[PDB]
């Protein structure tokens, strides 16, 4: 099935999944000289006080943190969004060096990696039924880069020894998505999809100017996760990222004068 590798990778996506080549496909190239101030934008609301992490698991792409969605406990309205989003996981893409490894780029500048908090709209009543909305989902975006330790990132780190390889999870109960964030909110936005597979236009993204710092050793931590199952052959789960796609005459707006 689809991967990151020659055989499998971004290349290969589109004969399954069409939609690979459609009109608003993600991630983009944000060109700063492009992208427009919008006085329209509210600002943006991030609450993840009341966050309800889950549990942890290596999906065999990347890994999934997995928060509780039953009731509007971690939220993301305002911006350029009209009501409300829930949080229902997090995850990572990551390159095999520091110059690699983020999905959206600014002006062709390539991070380390990038961050994807998902949500979906709470008027369509669960994630499933919001995937088939072009307002369903709403990612919120961060760039990594590699410098001091992130400090709120390190629980993550320590766990992955207990899921390297594919399908493994692990309880990851009490864990807030708060110490993941940049100081500043500011942000870009434009319609879009899901990076991965089924890559559906469902996606308001919000991607944050800012880029947090991880440490050398974190991110070699990253690393050494396992795209295989227990007892396959080592794949290292290293560049897990998709290229930029067309804009194709979506309007790039910033929150930031
Ligand atoms: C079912 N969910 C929550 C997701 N499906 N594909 C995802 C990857 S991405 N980059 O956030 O679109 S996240
Ligand atoms: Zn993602």
């Amino acid at each position: 099935h689809w991967g990151y590798g020659k055989h499998n990778g971004p290349e290969h996506w589109h004969k399954d999944f069409p939609i690979a080549k459609g009109e608003r496909q993600s991630p983009v190239d944000i060109d700063t000289h492009t992208a427009k101030y919008d006085p329209s934008l509210k600002p943006l609301s991030v609450s993840y006080d009341q966050a309800t992490s889950l549990r942890i698991l290596n999906n065999g792409h990347a890994f999934n943190v997995e928060f509780d969605d039953s009731q509007d406990k971690a939220v993301l309205k305002g911006g350029p969004l009209d009501g409300t989003y829930r949080l229902i996981q997090f995850h990572f893409h990551w390159g095999s060096l520091d110059g690699q490894g983020s999905e959206h780029t600014v002006d062709k500048k390539k991070y380390a990696a990038e961050l994807h908090l998902v949500h979906w709209n709470t008027k369509y009543g669960d994630f499933g039924k919001a995937v088939q909305q072009p307002d369903g989902l709403a990612v919120l975006g961060i760039f990594l880069k590699v410098g001091s330790a992130k400090p709120g990132l390190q629980k993550v780190v320590d766990v992955l020894d207990s899921i390297k390889t594919k399908g493994k999870s692990a309880d990851f109960t009490n864990f807030d998505p708060r110490g993941l964030l940049p100081e500043s909110l500011d942000y870009w936005t434009y319609p879009g999809s899901l990076t991965t597979p089924p890559l559906l236009e469902c996606v308001t993204w919000i991607v944050l100017k800012e880029p947090i710092s991880v440490s050398s050793e974190q991110v070699l931590k990253f690393r050494k996760l396992n795209f295989n199952g227990e007892g396959e052959p080592e794949e290292l789960m290293v560049d897990n990222w998709r290229p930029a796609q067309p804009l194709k005459n979506r309007q790039i707006k910033a929150s930031f004068k």
